[PDB]
């Protein structure tokens, strides 16, 4: 089997993608984040604490056929951006793209924080990352890509997200007219559940390329590209006037300016991630200081290759026995 599902930036600022989501039976339609950082599928639900929905789509169980209580089962995540959400668990049936999951667990939220609530186009998250990260208690619940990997052509997803444009999630498939040259492969360690792998160096604009070891995560549910401070000081360096600011929370740019693109190795391949792609715009509605697409990482404990990085590329998800990524410029 295969799916092939069409992913769409939430905002003018490419800051989260939604693609289209079949639960229950009839179908009930949400827009989910895909999150290759986490592993949970949870959605607003009819049991979401009432406040706390403003025009999410909602879940409701007991509307579905074919959804079964995961009886005694809770769950509890918390997100890098101190965002959070809990609750309780029912097994329906799951289309993403054509493909369809029997038993997935659909984590229905009790209580969801400010962020998701105040974000009316996200109905919930879908996790893409290794099922050793689900919070599902007493017993530990799969990924919709662990449970459709035996049925799948090939055990792979591919990302490929677009640049103030929709983009497609496929399932099953590599597209080898998706992306142009060559797909780089490259090791992933699972040992914190991500997809964790090591960057061979990076280049600013059209300066050198520095050889040297980034450790990080691809991870589909975080917008900004964060690496470390040597690294994000040297980018914006490069562009006059920008500056860290305590304030706004990162690195900030004149809206005048110009960005340089940033360079990325997998391997002996480079991904060019073009200036354009850095701007997330105004503070604040009207300023003129724009708010940095790369920041530093010192304050997370990890490096994440988000949005920013990926969308310029076709990331390919191998989940074979020894997982791996690939990349192709696109
Ligand atoms: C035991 N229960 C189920 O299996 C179920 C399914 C849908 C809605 C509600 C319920 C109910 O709580
Ligand atoms: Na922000």
């Amino acid at each position: 089997s295969t799916g092939s599902a069409t992913t769409t930036p939430i905002d003018s600022l490419d800051d989260a993608y939604i693609t289209p989501v079949q639960i229950g039976t009839p179908a009930q339609t949400l827009n989910l984040d895909f999150d290759t950082g986490s592993s949970d599928l949870w959605v607003f639900s009819s049991e979401t604490t009432a406040s706390e929905v403003d025009g999410q789509t909602i879940y409701t169980p007991s509307k579905s056929t074919t959804a079964k209580l995961l009886s005694g089962a809770t769950w509890s995540i918390s997100y890098g951006d101190g965002s959070s959400s809990s609750g309780d668990v029912y097994t329906d049936t799951v289309s993403v793209g054509g493909l369809t999951v029997t038993g997935q667990a659909v984590e229905s939220a009790k209580k969801v924080s400010s962020s998701f609530t105040e974000d009316s186009t996200i109905d919930g998250l879908l996790g893409l990352a290794f099922s050793t990260l689900n919070t599902v208690s007493p017993t530990q619940q799969k990924t919709f890509f662990d449970n459709a990997k035996a049925s799948l052509d090939s055990p792979v997803f591919t990302a490929d997200l677009g640049y103030h444009a929709p983009g497609t999630y496929n399932f099953g498939f590599i597209d080898t007219t998706a992306y142009t040259g060559s797909i780089t492969y490259t090791a992933v360690s699972t040992k914190q559940g991500f997809w964790e792998w090591t960057s061979t160096g990076y280049a600013v604009g059209s300066g050198t390329f520095k050889s040297t070891s980034i450790d990080g995560i691809a991870d589909t549910g975080t917008t900004l590209l964060y690496l470390p401070a040597t690294v994000v000081s040297a980018y914006w360096a490069q562009v006059s006037g920008a500056k860290s600011s305590s304030s706004v929370g990162g690195y900030v740019f004149p809206c005048s300016a110009t960005l340089p693109s940033f360079t990325f190795g997998v391997g002996s391949a480079r991904i060019v991630i073009p200036g354009d792609y850095i701007d997330f715009g105004p503070i604040s509605t009207g300023s003129s200081s724009c708010f940095g697409g790369i920041q530093s990482s010192a304050g997370i404990g990890i490096n994440i290759f988000g949005d920013v990085a990926l969308k310029a590329a076709f990331v390919v998800f191998n989940g074979a026995t020894t997982p791996t990524l690939g990349f192709a410029s696109k």
